[PDB]
């Protein structure tokens, strides 16, 4: 067997020329020759039936990625496994092949408007899909977004989605722990579980101003510090907005800040295209009720380039309900086995 960095990579025989790419706290990335199809590709190892949460995470992703078929979503392409529960102690799936994403990109390279405009586009087409399937992805963001040499953006990574469920998002205050923290949106701190889609919308708006500037719009230095910097720059939320906000706590927290006046997005992105600042303006509305979705931003003038709504397809059946919980991680691994059976031998 083939190692890597310390790892075994147990991929043969169709797959060789293994060089590493990157490292996980569970997993590890290498890209790899398939010599059926003749190309390279990107082979993850993921090692996760010691611990609960690492097979939910493993199951989640396996389940949804095989079931969506989009060309702005990775696809697996093959799972690499042992040929018995007893012998499996990895899963290796194997994607396509990219370049970067776009956390690396923002790192070093200043975007065009058309790079931007192109970005944004295939982002939310790829959410279009995904929302349409009842799905909530719930971690977007830069890193989870890969681009491949001609800038081809694939959304990656939903060992962390849900399915959708408005009816049960309301919680208390301070409480929950959705998404990475700087794409977080301010309702998640306040009064809701992330149950909605909305939350997606809001990750988006997110990383369309780090697109615009190369800086996180809210750089919030932990937890309680992310909603400091969504109102210093979004202004005191109106009555209207409070009166949304029925959870007392959380209602009465904004109400014993001072006030703070809503920072002008143009003051913030001189060199900006006006029509991406307005759908920036949408999409990072602090009320979800508000907040723009999907199928609007998709037709907002910003993107009148490529919007297409016959090109924009959506999911053939939607998942009626979330899958899963309480379950050990004997019945999570048997379950990761069962449906990575396609792929055998
Ligand atoms: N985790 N990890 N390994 C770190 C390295 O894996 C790279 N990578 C990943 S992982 C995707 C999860 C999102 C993330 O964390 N970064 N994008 N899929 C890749 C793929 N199909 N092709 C090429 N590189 C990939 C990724 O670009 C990062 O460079």
């Amino acid at each position: 067997p083939e190692m890597v960095r310390g790892q075994v990579f147990d991929v043969g025989p169709r797959y060789t020329n293994l060089s590493y790419i990157g490292e996980g706290a569970y997993g590890m990335v290498c890209s790899a020759y398939d010599n059926l199809n003749k190309v390279r590709v990107a082979i993850k190892k993921i090692s996760p039936f010691e611990h609960q949460t690492y097979c939910q995470r493993t199951l989640r992703e396996i389940k949804i990625l095989l079931r969506f078929r989009h060309e702005n979503i990775i696809g697996i392409n093959d799972i690499i496994r042992a040929p018995t529960i007893e012998q499996m102690k990895d899963v290796y799936i194997v994607q396509d092949l990219m370049e970067t994403d776009l956390y690396k990109l923002l790192k070093t390279q200043h975007l065009s408007n058309d790079h931007i405009c192109y970005f944004l586009y295939q982002i939310l087409r790829g959410l279009k899909y995904i929302h349409s399937a009842n799905v909530l992805h719930r971690d977007l963001k830069p890193s989870n977004l890969l681009l491949n040499t001609t800038c081809d953006l694939k959304i990656c990574d939903f060992g962390l989605a849900r399915v959708a469920d408005p009816d049960h998002d309301h919680t208390g205050f301070l409480t929950e722990y959705v998404a990475t923290r700087w794409y977080r949106a301010p309702e998640i701190m306040l009064n809701s579980k992330g149950y909605t889609k909305s939350i997606d919308i809001w990750s988006v708006g997110c990383i369309l101003a780090e697109m615009l500037s190369n800086r996180p719009i809210f750089p919030g230095k932990h937890y309680l510090d992310q909603l400091n910097h969504i109102l210093g720059i979004l202004g005191s939320p109106s009555q209207e907005d409070l009166n949304c906000i029925i959870n007392l706590k959380a209602r009465n927290y904004l109400l014993s800040l001072p006030h703070k006046n809503k920072v002008p997005w143009n003051r913030l992105f001189p060199n900006a295209d006006s029509k991406a600042l307005d759908l920036l303006d949408k999409m990072l509305t602090f009320n979800p009720h508000k907040r723009i979705e999907v199928e609007q931003a998709l037709a907002h003038p910003y993107l009148e380039q490529y919007y297409d709504p016959s090109d924009e397809p959506i999911a053939e059946a939607p998942f009626k309900f979330d899958m899963l919980d309480d379950l050990p991680k004997e019945k999570l691994k048997e379950l990761i086995f069962e449906e990575t059976a396609r792929f055998q031998p």
